[PDB]
């Protein structure tokens, strides 16, 4: 439960995004919400997204810019002063990348893969820290099965989510010196379901988890599990 | 009340640093009706004593090296309860000098004791006590220890019998799936209780490696154990859940 | 060749599809001088056939459920060589019932024989054979399989069984290196892209793994499986 | 030797302390033909001698950040063996400001570098190179560090390149096998190298302390093991990363 918690959510597109059953389940707990939107053409669904969760705390950012990053600081520094929990639901390559192996993978995909599914969690998590500052905040980003086995044509995507599983842990011992913890949930196609994860999230972010850090917890009905 | 109208078996409280006592805890607190087992005669005073604390009175004693014992630990919660949601499994004992020297120095009785008491109990509970589960949306809980997956000095064969029961786990997980039942374990970093050679440095080693420098407590496992056991993990089975203040992620 | 001037105690071989059979060729190739034992009576006839093939009439019956089989075995090392390089471990069994049903229809019995047999021999093994590998910067491997890592359906207490031997390697590899030795395990896909692999793929394997080559490889699990290990599927 | 009649590509070294080093070294003892790339022109004169000095003519310019080199050097192993065998990728980079703090402190430029000539280098390689291979049993090894399985303090962004090198391997393996080729990783310890940053004396240290053989690795160690990776007794093993480092991967306790 989150009553009194601040967090910031990323990642919504609409109803069906995997943050969209974060903020619900989030909602649910007590927690106020604040919303990022990716591109202006999804701006007014967030926005109606977030009203409907009670928020009117909606910013653009694009991840891949640094004033994004810094103005999105400036906007929860105006509007909070002050943050528990981040949300990093951000993940992308250029759907070309997708077709074929990853030997296939071209170096412009491979460098936006891991800047928008990687380097935005560094950027968040360096940039909204001070935030967070005497809070004992918590941080949770999304990785899937493909970043530790072969799932086919999951390709560059699996690359980027290894890499951000190990950002994960390097980022952890980075913040517990802070007080702040930082996990991630390794979901199955969403089959789970957005709440599933949710769920999960909130106890993660939320003080029942206060000795979870750098893991990555699989919500997936159990296919991790399996060998044939 | 993440645990209303559950009903819980607690194994492995011997007193009130168990980590079986932090779960109990943590499952009252969220609504849970508890029953405890007691592994040894000389428990049974402390335990039921725990046990009315919690505002429960269903108390059993049960040797799991012991089959007879398991059968009427499903007999007594049959009588008492006739269904059951959740199991916890806190239950490793080695003979103390298998602890002394290393790996190498472990003696043929030894290892079969501590594989039979750690590892092979969880396997016995869950085939025994699965009917009484039926219609549930059953969850079990074990505790490991990250010696499970590296070397730990002196853990020696716990380390092997926590490896084997991470993998029993994934096994039960497998099976106990078509009944529509979950089971993960909690790796918990150290905590002093009476079950717990080089105690004091593990322990101290422990505390300043991590990236919190401090040890888990008893609580932080109850918490975790709450939710695993809880419908909100519906979808998380066969895991491996580090509760350790981050030990697990250290390469140093 | 590889392994010229070394002393190989082979634990495992039962015929010529005994996956020790294929580390023993292997070995044979690379110059080793070569030890069998024998679990049973009957298979003392095919071991010695086998092992006198190899140039070896080194053969011990030894069954590693008994401590005094395990000492015996020591003295006839002792007596016939003086000293010892490697030691091939390929000795895991549960009885056949265990196979049916999944883990949660184990027995205790046939659990405790499986853990035994192919996990505490192991332990046995080293700590009774290291004296005799002192000053020679020994290697040991053992044999193991996914289904310690990930489940496969009816596999059951030996996934079990495979995922406390991974452990017990680790554990012996600390033990072990100060004295100068090497402890590492080969997990075989099934045995003759993720396709069936032969036995003579974790024969070489099993040379490398022996050899001075793999001098600061210890506590490892190397997958022998045509990259089957990979797949997320 | 075990890699008789077989042509590698040598890739990382910059002189004779370099791991490329001590895997060129093996390879040669093993009766492989060799090539070599330089990364960047003052780097020239010691490949081309250390080329020399395993009987090799060939020393070819490649700065793996660049398409167009990546290119000429499927065109000089085109021209000078028209088939290859091996792939040695000893290449990691980042900026040294990126190793200073932690991983919270990674700039996105130095990110980026690190991921394009650490990791991106790696498939550009194999794709470009792997028409030469065909019709051989080929292998390609690449090196890891424990970095991309645990934290190490000051290591950063490089750990995260490692991580996702490994699940590179994974994923070209299932790439490759369709064409009867093999590619591995081998995790080395840390060795004392020309590239090898913040805080390394004490990461040495504190390694050789901590393994269970109170000693580092050495590269003569990694070529050896890249000898087997890239025979074909090891025909059998792909996507695999192999630890090289005394036995430091066990240890739970530091």
């Amino acid at each position: 439960l989150l009553e009194g918690k601040r967090a910031l959510i990323t990642g919504v597109a609409n109803e069906r995004s995997i943050a969209y059953g974060i903020a619900k389940s989030f909602h649910r707990e007590g927690a106020q919400l604040a919303f990022t939107y990716a591109t202006p053409k999804l701006e007014k669904r967030v926005r109606e997204i977030a009203k409907g969760f009670g928020s009117d705390l909606v910013v653009k950012c694009d991840v891949s810019l640094d004033e994004d990053i810094k103005n999105l600081k400036k906007f929860l520094e105006e509007n909070w002063g002050s943050l528990d929990i981040i949300v990093h639901s951000i993940a992308y390559a250029p759907k070309e990348e997708f077709k074929g192996g990853v030997i296939d993978t071209s170096r412009e995909g491979f460098k936006i893969a891991m800047d928008i599914s990687v380097y935005s969690l560094i950027a968040l998590t360096r940039e909204l820290l001070p935030l967070m500052e005497g809070r004992n905040g918590a941080i949770v980003t999304l990785s899937y099965y493909g970043a530790e086995k072969v799932v086919p044509h999951y390709n560059v995507m699996g690359i980027a989510k290894a890499a951000l599983e190990s950002t994960v842990r390097y980022l952890a011992y980075d913040i517990a010196k802070h007080g702040h913890r930082i996990n991630a949930i390794s979901a199955g196609p969403v089959p789970i379901t957005i709440e599933d994860v949710g769920d999960t999230a909130v106890f993660l972010c939320s003080d029942w988890a206060r000795a979870i850090t750098g893991e990555v917890v699989h919500v997936d009905n159990g296919y991790h599990i399996m060998g044939v």
